[PDB]
């Protein structure tokens, strides 16, 4: 059989509510006076009522904005009642999908990252790893993260000693002259940024990371 | 059975094209690989191709802006058979509805009207009938015309001799003093403006109507 197609909807719609959709109607109805239902998740199951069908007309229409990140697809089924009470249609699957907008701005799993560097390290040398995580759409833009370092305290010898992996939060030095008679530990605050680590339209959060230079 | 929803398309689209549409396919795809096409007037029957699906997805598209005042509706059907060769479902009709858009101003039939009043007519005597016509969706506001008198001439005796209803095109008299030694004809310009008279977001027309006086 062939399928009714998907509905693909944004969340976060500003309406106005009640929203029409789609019509969906029997050809039976030629000869029958007949009275139309939605069931499933969003309809009579939690959460009740976001979709809601016209008994006479058949037009299907959502009464609220939806959220991706609480349900990414609904399966509803429509039912098909002439006057007389006859069932004159096995009910039909209906598929709805919520399309992801970048709404959620990217998470560090610690807010603060502790590691080592033995003195006087080679410049490459790989120290630590930060990681973030996004709550939006892995597949999309929306949840690809980027990473890089804001600050670096204390600025010396060099006030750039380090660099970061902008995809993998990789931390390694790039700069020589690691004492820890000199200077015992940095601090560096780690941003990340969605959309692909755009400056313009991504969304950032950020985290501590100390490193403590080691004998 | 239940009916593949009607696809509502507004016309003069900007694009870009091809611009997806929505996903028919077979839910026997779950054990046959499906080749699908579509047939009917703007797929394989003039206008030839403006809407195409894609063999392997069952992707609909349309390749070009509709006008509805060409064709206000397309009924296609949708295909499906194996790569063996093997046709695995009825064909299903597809609805495509054009939306209107208000890309027509109204037009006149004429664009001089004539018509005559006897002399020394008292006020609200009916005096003749101008009407335009609309080619948007007579339903909607786009294709609903009213009508003004935008000046007259000559002047005299009251230099608004006559008024318009608004939503007949009855020219009637409004006021005394119609001598034909004195005024032998008079040439008043009418608008026709859709939009229910909108005067912001109507389009309108003009023609001329001259009236002579008799005794
Ligand atoms: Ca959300
Ligand atoms: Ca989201
Ligand atoms: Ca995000
Ligand atoms: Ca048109
Ligand atoms: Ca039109
Ligand atoms: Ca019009």
């Amino acid at each position: 059989d062939f399928v009714i197609p998907p509905i693909n909807l944004p969340e976060n719609s500003r309406g106005p509510f009640p929203q029409e959709l789609v019509r969906i109607r029997s050809d039976r109805d030629k000869n029958l006076s007949l009275r139309y239902s939605v069931t499933g998740p969003g309809a009579d199951q939690p959460p009740t009522g976001i979709f809601i069908i016209n008994p006479i007309s058949g037009q299907l229409s959502v009464t609220k904005p939806l959220d991706r990140e609480l349900i990414a697809r609904f399966h509803l089924r429509a039912h098909a009642v002439d006057i007389n009470g006859n069932q004159v249609e096995n009910p039909i699957d209906i598929v709805i999908n919520v399309i992801d907008m970048n709404d959620n701005r990217p998470e560090f799993l610690h807010q603060v990252w502790n590691g080592s560097v033995p003195e006087g390290s080679k410049p490459g040398t790989y120290v630590m790893t930060v990681t973030a995580i996004d709550a939006d759409d892995p597949n999309a833009l929306n949840g690809m993260l980027r990473y890089r370092i804001l600050s670096q305290a204390p600025s010396t010898p060099s006030p750039n000693m380090f660099t970061i992996n902008n995809e993998t939060g990789d931390i390694i030095t790039v700069a020589a002259g690691l004492d820890r008679e000199k200077v015992q530990q940095y601090t560096l605050i780690i941003q990340a940024t969605d959309m692909e680590g755009n400056p313009t339209y991504g969304l950032s959060n950020t985290a501590t990371a100390v490193i403590t230079v080691t004998d």
